[PDB]
């Protein structure tokens, strides 16, 4: 897999930072920060020769989207899928929940056109609508995939809060060839991880069956003494202070978390698609 650039995960982030500013202060569903935030995210993914889909759907009185990014070619019999939630709490930004997944997916996605990747494996990526209403956007799409595309999937990999500034480095301990993939990228640069457990939008697709995995850096828990030894930061404050806050800004980001599970979000992509 490539090396994803910070620089350009960070990029991204600033583009969603401007829309939540321009749109009331927030990305959230309903708003038009969100839908602002799907017309960026969609641009960049036509323009590396993404074949896109707006799925719409209507919650709490008011019309979301998820935006759905088919890379063309590979199996279409061994999909794999890798999203983040796009929507952010009305209280903020949403920079680090869950602007980190949404760029690191992004980043990743024009990765793979850059790198002329053709994967055994078809590829779609996956930027959900309404997570913060209670995964509405994932459970729309999986509840929409017919039951012959659902048995398609090779796996679901899902990124959200993956920059967090207390930093921890959190594996879901879900099918176990994703899970050890991401802990090969963290055992070759000497992190440890610990196993999530601090819901997402990879429950819908799990609880069908499908296989899912992610990365996590933590959120309104607070860090132990024990987690602090390993990876650093401060024992007794929450992995993520500005959770679902106001705060929740362009400054509430780890740049090495951020990186890390950048990279390693494209070393699994990689691998699970070989
Ligand atoms: N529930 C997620 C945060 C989260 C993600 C993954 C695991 C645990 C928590 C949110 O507030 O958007
Ligand atoms: N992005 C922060 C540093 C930072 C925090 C707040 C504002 C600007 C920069 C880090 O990686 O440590
Ligand atoms: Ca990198
Ligand atoms: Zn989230
Ligand atoms: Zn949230």
């Amino acid at each position: 897999a490539p090396d994803i650039p910070l620089a350009n995960v960070k990029a991204h982030l600033t583009q969603l930072s401007t829309i939540a500013a321009n749109n009331g202060g927030n990305r959230a569903h309903g708003r038009p920060g969100y839908k602002a935030s799907v017309d960026y995210v969609k641009a960049k993914l036509d323009a590396a020769g993404y074949t896109t889909t707006l799925q719409q759907f209507t919650s709490g009185g008011a019309t979301g989207y998820n935006l759905i990014a088919n890379w063309p070619g590979g199996d279409p019999n061994k999909v794999l899928m890798a999203g983040a939630h796009l929507d952010s709490v009305s209280s903020g930004a949403g920079i680090n929940d869950n602007g980190s997944g949404s760029a690191a997916v992004l980043e990743t996605a024009l990765a793979v056109s850059r790198a002329g990747y053709q994967p055994d494996k078809h590829l779609r990526f996956a930027w959900w609508g309404a997570e913060e209403l209670g995964l509405i956007g994932s459970k729309f799409y999986v509840n929409n995939l017919p039951s012959a595309d659902r048995s398609k999937l090779a796996g679901y990999l899902n990124f959200d809060m993956i920059g967090s500034p207390n930093p921890g480095y959190f594996v879901y301990d879900d099918d176990p060839v994703i899970e050890k993939t991401f802990k090969n990228y963290f055992a070759g640069l000497n992190v440890p991880t610990e196993i999530e457990t601090e819901r997402s939008d990879h429950a819908p697709f799990k609880n069908v069956g499908v296989p899912v995995g992610g990365l996590f850096t933590g959120a309104g828990y607070t860090k132990s003494a024990a987690q602090a030894q390993k990876w650093g930061g401060t024992a007794g404050q929450a992995f993520d202070r500005c959770y679902h806050s106001s705060c929740d800004s362009l400054s509430n980001i780890n740049d090495t978390a951020l990186d890390r599970n950048s990279d390693a979000a494209a070393h699994a992509i990689w691998t699970l698609s070989s």
